[PDB]
C-alpha cells in the first residue's frame, strides 16, 4: 500500500501544477502529509491543543512561557522540537501575541534546518513555493514589511540577524510565500483552529468548482478526489469558503493570490444571483453583522453569538429568506453557538433550515456539507426522530466517505450512530 499518484508540471500559463498519473475513481485518497510547520491560531489559542489541535475542556500551560496549553504530557512532550525555542519570544511579549503568520514562520525557519527531509516537501519544497514578488501592490509590500519589523521584533531572542539563518532564505520574501501559500487548518466540527504550511499540497492550482477537497483529521492533511478524474488532468482545489458571490471572490483572490479565476463558473456567475435572493437593503446590515460575528466565533465565544444570532435572525423572518448567504452564514453560526452550548432543541432548529440551502451551493461531494449534514442527523437521533435521522446520517455517509474517506476517524462515528439509529427503530 504505496504506489504514488499524482506529480508536478508546467501550466500554459498559470505555473506549477498537479496532474493525475493514472484515472482516478472519487472517494480515493491520493496524497497526504503532516505540516511542514503549523500553529493553533490566536482565537484557539488557550481553547485547543496545542500539539494535536483537540478540544479538551481543561488544558495544562507552558512551563516558562505559560501561554501555550497541552493535551497532555506525552503531546506537550513531541512538542518540544517545535515549542522549544519559541517559550522564550512569546514569554516576554506577554500578553501581546504575534500575528499567526508569524508565530508559524518562526516555527517553520528551524524546520528547514530539520535535515532528514520531510513528506511535506516530497514533490514541492518550501523554496519552490510561489510568493508572487512581482506585481504585488503597495500597502501590501507595505503590509509586509511591517510584519517584518514585527518578526525580528518578536523573534530577538533566538535571531539578531539573517546571519543566524541559511542564505538565500529571506524574510520579507518569506511572508509572500506564507500570505499566499498558508492553509487554514480544520477541525472535527469544521471549525478553524490553526495555520499550516503543506508544501506538497500548495501545488494545487484553483477552481470555484475543485475535484478535490482536502480534510483535516488533527493537523494532518488528507488530499481525496471528489470526482472522476482522467489521465493528464490537472488536479485543483478550491482555496476559499464557499458562501460568496464571484464578485466576493474575485476581489478576495486579487488580495491574496494574484490572479483571475478562470473556472466555467466565475465568469458565468453561477449561483449568484440565488446567494443575494432578498432586498440589498435587508442584508446590507447582515453582511455587516457579520463581521462581528465571524470574530467572536474564532474567539469560541458563544454566548454573545447566540444573542447577535437570535435578535437578528427573529428580526429578519418577515422578509430575508434563510437561503441568502449572510442570511444563511449567521444560521450555521446559529446553530454552531447552540451545539457548544447544549441547546439542542433549539440547535435543531437552526441546523434544519440550513439543510437546503447546503445542497444547492456545495455540489456533488463536499466535507462541509457531510459535518454539516452529519450534525444535522446527530441532532435529530438525540432529539428521538429516528426515521428522518438515519435519512441524514444515511446522506452523510454519501457525501463522507468521498469526503474524509475510511483514514478518518469521523468515519468511524458515523457509522456507529446509523447501527444505533437501527437500534432504535428496533
Ligand atoms: N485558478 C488560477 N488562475 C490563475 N492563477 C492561479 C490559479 N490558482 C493559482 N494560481 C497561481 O498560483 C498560486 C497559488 S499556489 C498553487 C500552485 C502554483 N502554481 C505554485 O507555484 O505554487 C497563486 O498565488 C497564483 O499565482
Ligand atoms: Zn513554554
Ligand atoms: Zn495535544
Ligand atoms: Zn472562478
Amino acid at each position: 500500500m504505496e504506489p504514488l499518484k499524482v506529480e508536478k508540471f508546467a501550466t500554459a500559463n498559470r505555473g506549477n501544477g498537479l496532474r493525475a498519473v493514472t484515472p482516478l475513481r472519487p472517494g480515493e485518497l491520493l496524497f497526504r502529509s503532516d505540516p511542514l510547520a503549523y500553529t493553533v491560531c490566536k482565537g484557539s489559542r488557550g481553547v485547543v491543543c496545542d500539539r494535536c489541535l483537540l478540544g479538551k475542556e481543561k488544558l495544562m500551560r507552558c512551563s516558562q512561557c505559560r501561554v501555550a496549553k497541552y493535551c497532555s504530557a506525552k503531546c506537550q512532550k513531541k512538542a518540544w522540537p517545535d515549542h522549544k525555542r519559541e517559550c522564550k519570544c512569546l514569554k516576554s511579549c506577554k500578553p501581546r501575541y504575534p500575528p499567526d503568520s508569524v508565530r508559524l514562520l518562526g516555527r517553520v525557519v528551524f524546520k528547514l534546518m530539520d535535515g532528514a527531509p520531510s513528506e511535506s516537501e516530497k514533490l514541492y519544497s518550501f523554496y519552490d513555493l510561489e510568493s508572487n514578488i512581482n506585481k504585488l501592490t503597495e500597502d501590501r509590500k507595505e503590509g509586509l514589511r511591517q510584519l517584518v519589523m514585527t518578526f525580528q521584533h518578536f523573534m530577538r531572542e533566538e535571531i539578531q540577524d539573517a546571519s543566524q539563518l541559511p542564505p538565500a532564505f529571506d524574510l520579507f520574501e518569506a511572508f509572500a510565500k506564507v500570505i499566499c501559500n498558508s492553509f487554514t487548518i480544520c477541525n472535527a466540527e469544521m471549525q478553524e483552529v490553526g495555520v499550516g504550511l503543506y508544501p506538497s499540497i500548495s501545488l494545487l492550482n484553483h477552481s470555484c468548482d475543485p475535484n478535490c477537497s482536502i480534510v483535516f483529521n488533527g493537523p494532518h492533511l488528507l488530499l481525496r478526489a471528489v470526482r472522476d478524474i482522467e489521465v493528464g488532468e490537472e488536479l485543483t482545489i478550491c482555496y476559499l469558503d464557499m458562501l460568496m458571490t464571484s464578485e466576493e471572490r474575485r476581489k478576495q483572490l486579487r488580495d491574496q493570490y494574484c490572479f483571475e479565476c478562470d473556472c466555467f463558473r466565475c465568469q458565468t456567475q453561477d449561483k449568484d444571483a440565488d446567494m443575494l435572493t432578498g432586498d440589498e437593503q435587508v442584508w446590507k446590515e447582515v453582511q455587516e453583522s457579520l463581521k462581528k460575528i465571524e470574530e467572536l466565533k474564532a474567539h469560541w465565544k458563544w454566548e454573545q453569538v447566540l444573542a447577535m444570532c437570535q435578535a437578528i435572525i427573529s428580526s429578519n423572518s418577515e422578509r430575508l429568506p434563510d437561503i441568502n448567504i449572510y442570511q444563511l452564514k449567521v444560521l450555521d453560526c446559529a446553530m454552531d453557538a447552540c451545539i457548544n452550548l447544549g441547546l439542542l432543541e433549539e440547535a435543531l432548529f437552526y441546523g434544519t433550515r440550513t439543510m437546503e440551502p447546503y445542497r444547492i451551493f456545495f455540489p456533488g461531494s463536499h466535507p462541509v456539507r457531510g459535518v454539516q449534514v452529519m450534525k444535522v442527523g446527530k441532532l435529530q437521533l438525540h432529539q428521538g426522530m429516528f426515521p428522518q435521522a438515519m435519512k441524514n446520517l444515511r446522506l452523510a455517509f454519501d457525501i463522507m466517505r468521498v469526503t474524509h474517506g475510511r483514514e478518518h476517524s469521523l468515519i468511524e462515528d458515523l457509522i456507529l450512530l446509523l447501527e444505533e439509529c437501527d437500534a432504535n427503530i428496533r
